[PDB]
């Protein structure tokens, strides 16, 4: 079915109309903590905030606030943490969250710089011999190795809690080739990247939730979790054509606002689910 709906929407040029519908219908819940005066320098964008009911709380009190949300999908039996790209003053909070929530993987869907503007802090070490220390949260981070490919990079990191000298292996999955403008023409590399994350075991119930981000933590990040979930649901259910991608996206929007930011991103998500279901000189 999904193939044939996609065909009609493309023919009618109705992606923008469907997208405005999703926006009109979405949930609204309060975000009072995000809006406190003391939290102004913890938010990259004033119009992207976590709902109170689903925000992640830091355990090192004094201030428990981080721009991050728990997306808990009940039928699919998978959880994710969606967060903004860390700021220069929130990298310590980011790693504190990964530690406290027992995450095994971090998924990054942007480059630090795009279009000559900073989108995310350099929150991980680029060289084995030059480790990072976060003095405010008492954490050390070391690059162990990396595997660089044409469309994405996988890094092995070691995260140490200095208060206890406990260490843990964290996998960093970095999609390095999403366009400055628009979306990928083909979802093939996006699909190979998802399979890599799945195959690592980073998504399994034995771990804490995977941490997923882009710059705001709602657009590209939304496409990742929406596609993962719908593909889980295509497998679990007896007719995969029962899976309503609009309905799934509305359910996820109960836990974080804004997920999928453009009509182009909504079409790509459809596209990625249609293609992933099949496995289960101008310049
Ligand atoms: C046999 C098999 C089973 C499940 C798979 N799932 C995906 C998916 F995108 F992770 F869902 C991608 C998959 N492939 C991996 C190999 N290249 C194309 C994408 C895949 C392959
Ligand atoms: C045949 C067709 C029909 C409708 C389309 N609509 C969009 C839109 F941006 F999602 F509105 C993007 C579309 N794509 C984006 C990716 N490159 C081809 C144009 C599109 C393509």
């Amino acid at each position: 079915e999904m193939e044939k709906e996609f065909e009609q929407i493309d023919k009618s040029g109705s992606w923008a109309a469907i997208y405005q519908d999703i926006r009109h219908e979405a949930s609204d819940f309060p975000c009072r903590v995000a809006k406190l005066p003391k939290n102004k320098n913890r938010n990259r964008y004033r119009d992207v905030s976590p709902f109170d009911h689903s925000r992640i709380k830091l355990h090192q009190e004094d201030n428990d606030y981080i721009n991050a949300s728990l997306i808990k999908m009940e039928e699919a039996q998978r959880s994710y943490i969606l967060t903004q790209g860390p700021l220069p003053n929130t990298c310590g909070h980011f790693w504190e969250m990964v530690w406290e929530q027992k995450s095994r993987g971090v998924v990054m869907l942007n480059r630090v710089m795009e279009k000559g503007s900073l989108k995310c802090a350099q929150y991980w070490p680029q060289k084995e011999e030059k480790e990072m220390i976060f003095e405010d949260t008492n954490l050390k981070l070391t690059l162990i190795s990396e595997d660089i490919k044409s469309y994405y990079t996988v890094r092995q990191l070691e995260l140490e809690n200095l208060t206890t000298q406990e260490t843990r292996e964290i996998l960093h999955f970095h999609y390095t080739t999403w366009p400055d403008f628009g979306v990928p023409e083909s979802p093939a590399s996006f699909l190979n990247f998802l399979f890599k994350v799945r195959e690592s075991g980073s998504l399994s119930p034995e771990h804490g939730p995977v941490v997923v981000h882009c710059s705001a933590g709602i657009g590209r990040s939304g496409t990742f979790c929406l596609a993962d979930t719908c593909l889980l649901l295509m497998d679990k259910r007896k007719d995969p054509s029962s899976v309503d991608i609009k309905k799934v996206l509305l359910e996820m929007r109960k836990f974080r606002m804004g997920l999928i930011q453009t009509a182009d991103q909504l079409r790509f998500s459809y596209l990625a689910v249609i293609e992933g279901a099949k496995f289960i000189h101008e310049d």
